[PDB]
């Protein structure tokens, strides 16, 4: 199960030496044969056996198999991490970073810290991965907005969103805070999503996906009187015929979620009448 871990960081059983090596015969590109090889050698605290498990896998998996070494360097930072010292971490995870995706090998270290708990070691490889990709992958913005979001510390994500939007490009800053925005909603303060899209739709009126998104983070917290004021509000924007149907289908269905027919019906007349005008 040690390797269904890798696995999911990524995105007649053989019981012996014996049985592994033979597998490996036929399968020499299976990642997870040598990973549940390594696990093997894992649970019997034979560490080096498995480190040098892991070192066979990235010289024997044919070098084209890209996802195949990746869980293999995977499954080295989560040894490293669980049964080595610092020291024995750093050196794989530089020679990760050497050998595949350096940003992809810095994200699934956090995951690992994450997983692991060391959210101290998180925060610094927060900091140290937004330093070097920050200007380009906003992703890692995100992501370290939600560390902090989950780790109760609202005012360093307000600093942290500050800092993603002087270092990424422009064109990225609408994306960068609206997930942000996200995320509040999601695992934060609603009311401090809520003013991140307020200024969204401030800055940027006729982006009405914006509009959109906002509507379906009210609507999935539930408050419907500020989902029905978000809603009149929207209809009275620069928005298409085509548009306006979805918004008023989407509000009336929302309405036969809620069981007020008395508005359901106010849906439906003030609908109707819009096509009118």
């Amino acid at each position: 199960d040690w390797t269904a871990s890798i696995l999911d960081q990524a995105q007649r059983a053989p019981e012996s030496v014996a049985d592994f090596e033979r597998l490996l015969i036929g399968n020499p590109n299976s990642s997870v044969v040598w990973m549940n090889y390594m696990a093997f050698q894992l649970q019997l605290s034979e560490i080096e056996k498995a480190r040098e498990l892991a070192e066979r896998a990235l010289k024997t998996i044919n070098f084209r198999e890209e996802a195949e070494k990746l869980n293999i360097w995977i499954a080295m930072l989560n040894l490293e991490n669980t049964f080595g010292t610092e020291e024995t971490l750093e050196e794989v995870f530089s020679r990760a970073c050497q050998y595949m995706d350096s940003y992809t090998i810095h994200t699934k270290l956090l995951g690992i810290y994450e997983i692991s708990e060391k959210f101290d070691k998180a925060a610094e490889l927060f900091k140290a991965t937004a330093k070097k990709f920050g200007g380009e992958k906003v992703s890692i913005w995100v992501s370290w907005g939600d560390f902090l979001i989950s780790h109760n510390e609202e005012q360093e994500a307000r600093t942290i969103l500050g800092n993603a939007l002087k270092a990424l490009p422009k064109r990225n800053h609408i994306e960068v805070v609206r997930k942000f925005a996200q995320l509040e909603f999601a695992k934060g303060d609603p009311e401090r999503g809520r003013s991140l899209f307020e200024g969204l739709v401030a800055d940027a009126p006729k982006r009405i996906d914006l509009w959109n998104v906002y509507v379906d983070q009210e609507v999935k917290a539930k408050d419907k009187k500020k989902v029905e004021d978000l809603f009149e509000r929207i209809i009275t924007k620069k928005i298409t015929r085509k548009q306006a149907k979805f918004f008023f289908n989407k509000w009336l269905q929302f309405e036969e979620s809620e069981g007020d027919e008395k508005t359901i019906e106010y849906v439906k007349a003030k609908a109707t009448e819009y096509v009118a005008s």
